[PDB]
């Protein structure tokens, strides 16, 4: 019934580089689906203390959300466009897993994950 720490953020010992992919999808990918009507409750780790779901974490073992993508991207974590990706697309199947079909919560991350797979279905090839 406590809050884990979040996700890990920042690491020196990793590797950095700058490419257009990361790039794409911090200035595209993530600005589009940050500033979406939807985007709220996505915008950082679920407080499950706050929120008053001490389940939460007993069935998400991965969590992810869009301030720890943010966090990755702008502290040069992710090598991989494709980790950053899977870093999206767990974000959203955390939330098919915890919650009931057809709510309003998951129809939330339904809407941002059509948005989400357009932006990517045309991410920019590698320069
Ligand atoms: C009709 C309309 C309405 O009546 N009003 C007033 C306006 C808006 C409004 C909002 C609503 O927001 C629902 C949000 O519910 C949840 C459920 C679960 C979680 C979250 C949020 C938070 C974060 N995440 C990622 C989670 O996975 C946790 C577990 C619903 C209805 C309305």
């Amino acid at each position: 019934s406590m809050n884990p720490p979040p996700p890990e953020t920042s690491n020196p010992n990793k590797p950095k580089r700058q490419t257009n992919q990361l790039q794409y999808l911090l200035r595209v990918v993530l600005k589009t689906l940050w500033k979406h009507q939807f985007a709220w409750p996505f915008q950082q780790p679920v407080d499950a203390v706050k929120l008053n779901l001490p389940d939460y974490y007993k069935i998400i073992k991965t969590p992810m959300d869009m301030g720890t993508i943010k966090k990755r991207l702008e502290n040069n974590y992710y090598w991989n466009a494709q980790e950053c990706i899977q870093d999206f697309n767990t974000m959203f199947t955390n939330c098919y897993i915890y919650n009931k079909p057809g709510d309003d919560i998951v129809l939330m991350a339904e809407a941002l994950e059509k948005l989400f797979l357009q932006k990517i279905n045309e991410l920019p090839t590698e320069e």
